[PDB]
């Protein structure tokens, strides 16, 4: 096993995936935020205050009251400022020629901005091969969702394989997954991890937490996304670098 | 097997369904444009040329470079005038406490507006769940995503019955299926079939398509969708007319 800053060397690593590896080892987090906040303004505050405790800042541009790629343009001044990653979690899940579009264009035009943004492989390598033709010349990357967090998720067994074989085949452009744990036995591939919080429990429509522990320590993968345990609580800074300090040295600790 | 007519009147038919089948009747109209145009001026001149022929209009938002809430009111307008339903096409495909908040809010106010939206089975029945906390006491239908036109689609098999089996168990918000074929045995469900043109082929990022005699009068479909078919065509009316009178047809012969 690699520390984060040997994969950032690899052969076959990604530019987005290298550029994330490199400011996880220097600033020792593998914390993800989960921005999920409908105010501009608390945006934008949070990844000024929570940026040096987080190597990246996921997305869900949808769900803010008051977007304008203004407000995107001073997340990418903080992003800048504090190195880390901005990860749109669009969740891209319809036929190749309908996701360039919505990738490149409308009102959001995520590409623009976004260093990094995801995709579910249902419907076939075609979601991919749709994104990577917007993605690819704007030097993005993109993760596949091979598992998820809630309760009666189809992405088991058999979906997983898939989601592997298809970030594997198209490396060029995927840098790795949405998953519970280590999916993939290839070093050049992050695993990102969502339903995570320091205490046991869920929500009440189907999330289902795990500890940073299980999931780094036991299970393998590469970072936590956190958005409620952080997000809920009246010290936000303070739980960044709780969630910080726990995936930190899981993660160390599997290095041994 | 019923008419669209007799469907709309059955026990536990959706208010939403119920309201689609009457006009599908009452226009001989089995037909869904799906508008896939960048240009806000473009959708609103299809809707008022092709409302007549149509029993409803597929929106990407996310697509419409120039979408405001006053295109959105402009297209209920037409929709009203000539009788159709506005599904869009988001594919929710989240956790339900997320999926929630990108159906009621952010800028496109997805709920304000579309008579249906869709969804994906993949993350479980939270998705549904957290729709339908929104959707139900706006009055709003939708529809779950059990089998895909595109190649590699891993829509198949268990996925399929999966995504039928929740439909069936959230009969009060969803009123039917995007597939390629007749799913459930249940005539209160929809079927709507995307992947179809007059002539045979595909594009060149995972599109396949199937005749409208195929998905309706083989596939046992109700509705086709449609969308280069008609949209790449010089004259718009003439091809929507063309694919209304296929569908058309074809649900009648079904019928005897
Ligand atoms: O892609 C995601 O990040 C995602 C995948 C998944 O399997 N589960 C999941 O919770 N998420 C997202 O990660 C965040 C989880 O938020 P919390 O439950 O508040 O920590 C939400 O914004 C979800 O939309
Ligand atoms: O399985 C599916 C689901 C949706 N769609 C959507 O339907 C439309 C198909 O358009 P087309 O007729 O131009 O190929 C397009 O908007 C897609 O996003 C599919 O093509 N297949």
């Amino acid at each position: 096993e690699l520390s984060f800053g040997a994969r950032a060397e690899l052969p076959r690593i990604h530019p987005v995936a290298s550029k994330l590896l490199r400011l996880m080892q220097k600033k020792e987090t593998n914390l993800c935020l989960s921005a999920d906040v409908s105010l501009a303004r608390e945006l934008l505050q949070l990844a000024d205050a929570l940026g040096p405790s987080i190597c990246m800042l996921k997305t869900h541009v949808d769900i803010l009251n008051d977007f304008t790629l203004d407000v995107m343009k001073e997340l990418i001044t903080l992003a800048k400022c504090h190195e880390f990653l901005i990860f749109e979690d669009r969740k891209f899940a319809d036929i190749g020629n309908t996701v360039k579009k919505q990738y490149e264009g409308g009102i959001f035009k995520i590409a623009s901005w976004a260093d990094l943004v995801n995709a579910h492989v249902v419907p076939g390598s075609g979601v991919v091969k749709g994104l990577q033709e917007v993605g690819l010349p704007l030097h993005r990357g993109c993760l596949l969702i091979a598992e998820m967090s809630s309760t009666g998720s189809l992405a088991t067994g058999d979906y997983t394989r898939a989601a592997v074989r298809m970030a594997e085949e198209h490396s060029e452009f995927v840098v790795g997954f949405i998953s519970g744990s280590r999916v993939s036995m290839k070093p050049e591939f992050l695993h990102l991890t969502p339903g995570v919080q320091l205490e046991a429990g869920g929500d009440n429509l189907g999330q289902q937490y795990n500890s940073p522990q299980e999931v780094i320590g036991k299970r393998g993968s590469d970072i936590i996304i956190v958005g409620r345990g952080i997000i809920s609580a009246a010290d936000r800074l303070e739980a960044a670098e709780m969630y910080r300090k726990a995936a930190w040295e899981a993660y160390l600790s599997r290095l041994g």
